[PDB]
């Protein structure tokens, strides 16, 4: 309890909540499959942010995280390599069949954003894949995108879901995607979608999980109001601060 602290002060981590998991200084230690380290130096990422160091095991754990986190920090790493892992697991136990909806979530503010970093777990999922690994499944859940084009790339079964607030409501309550077996739940750019009025449709979407998950909420600033949403949406989390 007492080493952890100088790693934290050192990259400038400020932690709060209860039962802190130790952070880690490399990807390696953190038990990542090769595959994955391959990839991260293949894109130039030889070492942890402080973000990651505090966030991946945090999350890795099971507990609820909020990341108090700005782009740039590294923090996209932190909540798309776990789930990731959880996928990796449950599609080995039982390979996912051809509806089983998603078993992770991401909600973004924006279309851009969205396809980003469903571009960055496609990049991941592909290098388990030439490791002889399952492939993993990534959806859009986007606007721009017909309904007919929705329902094909999950007609396979879906793994991990990227979507905007609005259209992934809509599909919730038209029943065109269940969140039946969705464990985890990331909200990144928070902020962001509070500030544009999206707070009553996260809410909608938060009465679609029947039992536990896994939620994780990222904001490059905590001002009362994303203060006040995180512990209405969040259980016992770890906050972590960069
Ligand atoms: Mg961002």
């Amino acid at each position: 309890e007492e080493r952890h602290e100088r790693v934290r002060k050192k990259y400038h981590i400020l932690v709060e909540g209860d039962g802190i998991p130790p952070p880690i200084k490399s990807f390696k230690e953190m038990k990542f499959p090769a595959a994955i380290l391959r990839g991260l130096k293949k894109k130039g990422i030889h070492h942890p942010t402080p973000i990651q160091i505090q966030g991946i095991p945090t999350i890795l754990s099971g507990r609820d995280m909020i990341g108090i986190a700005f782009t740039g920090s590294g923090k996209t790493l932190v909540f798309t390599l776990p789930v990731i892992m959880f996928c990796l697991e449950q599609e080995k136990r039982l390979p996912f069949s051809k509806r089983e909806g998603p078993y992770g979530l991401i909600i973004c503010p924006s279309r851009e954003l969205a396809r980003q970093t469903h571009g960055i777990l496609e990049y991941y999922c592909r290098l388990l894949q030439e490791d002889s690994s399952p492939l993993l499944r990534c959806a859009l859940c986007i606007g721009g995108m017909s309904v007919k084009e929705q329902m094909e790339t999950i007609r396979h079964g879906v793994h991990m879901m990227v979507a905007t607030p609005g259209r992934l409501m809509d599909l919730l309550q038209k029943k065109m995607v269940s969140l039946d077996i969705c464990r985890y739940l990331a909200l990144d750019e928070a902020d962001r979608m509070i500030d544009m009025g999206f707070e009553g449709d996260i809410r909608t979407i938060f009465s679609y999980f029947k039992g536990q998950r896994q939620t994780l909420l990222f904001s490059a600033t905590m001002p009362k109001k994303i203060q006040n949403f995180a512990k209405s949406a969040l259980v016992k989390p770890v906050t972590i601060n960069v």
